[PDB]
């Protein structure tokens, strides 16, 4: 998984998940599908040196790169403006990965994909791995140092007998999620206990928020993304869901879809942004 990269001399030799590649050091012409490593090039002032964006699915904290050309939206990719960008290296995450050979048949194609056992690390490991190429290790480091400790004060507030259920809307279903899941940091990172123990979406309805009854509800809306016309919003108004601690509380957190569902926490700008988004709800 760890991404590694030894020093030939005009270049990096680089292993990631996936396979190995020739990448130069500082790379001009890039293109950049995941969303947190984008973030990461604005953090660490390369802005200059991305060529195309999947504007399709551009957030608002994004909107610096609107007028980049377009290489698509984060499902569906477009080789023919890849192509026709020369990039030198083109960036990657889990939901491009079926991708991974064709994209590479044109570029250095490099794997930063998250793990969700291992967020914190794997987090630390993309951003350095980047710096790298460019020289920055430095200016990254004393970020990550920076996202460390206002993890240990985001920590210092939380309550440890309240317990926390993460859900996901879609349609009008839901789905429950734990530890080591896309959106595990609140609980992996952050300590907020969970609920109920279950496997790395899980299928769920009103009664089951009931008798688990949690302190916490963070809520991600996928309907934003999906184009759908219901919200979550709508969804949890129900009867059941108002007997809950967090309903009579006012506990339910709508978290931004765009941080924690198209992002994922894989940027200098967004994790720390989500951190602080946790840290002022559980206060
Ligand atoms: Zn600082």
């Amino acid at each position: 998984l760890p991404i590694s990269m030894s020093d030939e001399g005009d270049s990096f030799l680089v292993k990631d998940s996936l396979g190995e590649n020739k990448i130069p050091k500082n790379p001009s012409k890039v293109v950049i599908l995941d969303l947190g490593i984008l973030d990461t090039f604005d953090a660490l002032k390369l802005n200059d040196k991305v060529v195309g964006v999947p504007a399709k699915n551009l957030p608002k904290y994004l909107q610096q790169f609107k007028n980049k050309p377009s290489v698509g939206g984060v499902q569906q990719v477009d080789f023919e403006a890849i192509n026709a960008l020369k990039p030198d290296l083109i960036i990657i995450s889990g939901r491009q990965s079926k991708f991974y050979d064709k994209l590479k048949e044109i570029a250095p194609t490099l794997f930063v994909g998250l793990d969700n056992a291992n967020f914190l690390s794997s987090f630390e490991n993309n951003v350095l791995s980047v710096a790298k190429l460019y020289g920055l290790e430095k200016e990254a480091l004393e970020k990550i140092s920076d996202i460390k400790n206002e993890i240990e004060k985001a920590k210092s507030i939380v309550d440890e007998d309240k317990k926390a259920l993460i859900i996901l809307t879609n349609s009008n279903k839901i789905s429950a999620f734990g530890p080591q899941s896309r959106f595990g940091i609140i609980h992996d990172v952050l300590g907020i206990n969970a609920v109920d123990e279950n496997i790395k979406g899980k299928s769920i309805n009103s009664e089951f928020i009931l008798e688990k009854n949690p302190d916490y509800i963070f809520v991600v809306d996928r309907n934003v993304i999906l184009g759908n016309k219901e919200r979550a919003q709508g969804i949890l108004d129900n009867a059941l869901v108002a007997k809950t601690k967090a309903a009579q509380n006012k506990k339910i957190i709508y978290l931004d879809p765009e941080y924690w569902y198209l992002a994922s926490g894989n940027g200098l700008e967004s994790l720390k942004t989500m951190i602080l988004e946790i840290k002022n709800a559980v206060k």
